[PDB]
């Protein structure tokens, strides 16, 4: 095994991953549950890479990504913490509560908005299977 691009019907690759952008009207938890229900997770970026090509195929209207709050603290939906942040100017605010999901804008800064917002994308993410050369 050395290849990492080998992508199921419908999805991108990119790197060593697989990238489904899907369409639809779709609340936080509901596109969180499209992704688990297709064997993939909404999307974890992680490199400045992955984000400037997501940024290149996401809808200009929003696409929901896997980040959220809690309580403690931004955790993606993979469990893993932030490293790459890619933030809208003054984001995230500290003060607008309720905003615990996070989005990712036309431009590709992020935004983190309400829950129960309904978009029209979102972005979902899995490994890319191998090939032995």
């Amino acid at each position: 095994g050395f290849v990492c691009n080998t992508c199921p019907e419908k999805w991108i690759n990119f790197q060593r991953k697989c990238y489904y952008f899907g369409k639809g009207t779709k609340q936080w938890v509901h596109a969180r549950y499209a992704c688990d229900d297709m064997e993939g997770q909404l999307v974890s970026i992680h490199s400045p890479e992955e984000q400037d090509f997501l940024t290149k195929h996401a809808s200009h209207t929003g696409s929901w990504i896997g980040l959220r709050n809690l309580d403690l603290e931004f955790i993606w939906v993979d469990g893993s913490h932030v490293d790459y942040s890619n933030w809208a100017p003054g984001e995230p605010t500290s003060r607008s509560q309720g905003e615990d999901c996070v989005m990712m804008r036309g431009s590709g800064r992020w935004n983190d908005a309400f829950c129960d917002r309904k978009l029209g994308a979102w972005v979902c993410d899995r490994l890319a299977t191998c090939t032995p050369p």
